[PDB]
């Protein structure tokens, strides 16, 4: 079945986490975990949906994602049978690189490497949700609000099973390739908030 498939799978991350997303000891792969999900909000903005990206560090050292674009897609493709947005962040060699020489794995990785998941989507006038736990979803995705607004938000926090030695993230890493980003991305605003020390910047070019 599609259960066994994706366990199968998450599994094999796991096993192998420094292949999928960087070098776990180093603090290589625990940042490229933020930026894995910032990817995909930045290909949003791209594409005219997503003007702001917010990072932010939250004092239990899990980290959050938003942007303001369209929502990731809620509905059930008839032959997966689950949310397309649970089917993004569940289905599927980085070990030696190092910083910008790391390849796009996607966020099912990110997902398989946290000990928890929390996905928070607004789209078509609604506020849907969806938690995980080592990639395992507690729930089907599911509407909790009602909203005129929309996004997407991903807060992860990253599993100690995989990630030792640098285990907590450096805010000057993120704000320098968050900086790279922006200008390689011109007209998205990016901001970083660490709520540990209250630090914040705001990147952007025009
Ligand atoms: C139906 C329809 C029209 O197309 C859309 O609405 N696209 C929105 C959308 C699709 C896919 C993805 C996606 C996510 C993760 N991995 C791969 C892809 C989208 C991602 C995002 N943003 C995102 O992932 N932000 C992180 C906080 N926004 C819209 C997306």
């Amino acid at each position: 079945s599609s259960s066994i498939k994706v366990l199968k799978g998450l599994d094999a991350v796991r096993k192998r986490p420094g292949m999928y997303i960087g070098d776990t000891d180093d603090g290589t792969g625990l940042h490229h975990m933020v930026f894995e999900v910032v990817d995909n909000a930045i290909d949003e903005a791209l594409a005219g949906h997503c003007k702001e990206i917010i990072v932010t560090i939250h004092a239990d050292n899990s980290v959050s994602v938003q942007d303001d674009g369209r929502g990731i897609p809620t509905g059930i493709h008839p032959e997966e049978g689950v949310s397309a947005a649970e089917v993004i962040m569940t289905v599927l060699d980085n070990s030696y690189k190092v910083s910008g020489g790391l390849h796009g794995v996607g966020v099912s990785v990110v997902n398989a490497l946290s000990q928890k998941l929390e996905l928070v989507i607004q789209r078509e006038g609604k506020i849907h949700r969806q938690i995980y736990e080592h990639g395992v979803p507690q729930a089907p995705l599911a509407v909790t609000g009602e909203t005129e607004k929309t996004g997407t938000m991903v807060r992860f926090w990253p599993s100690l099973e995989t990630f030792t030695n640098v285990t907590e993230f450096e805010y000057e890493i993120l704000a320098k390739r968050l900086r790279e980003l922006s200008f390689l991305n011109s007209g998205v605003s990016i901001r970083l908030r660490d709520k540990r020390d209250g630090k914040e910047d705001h990147f952007h070019y025009e």
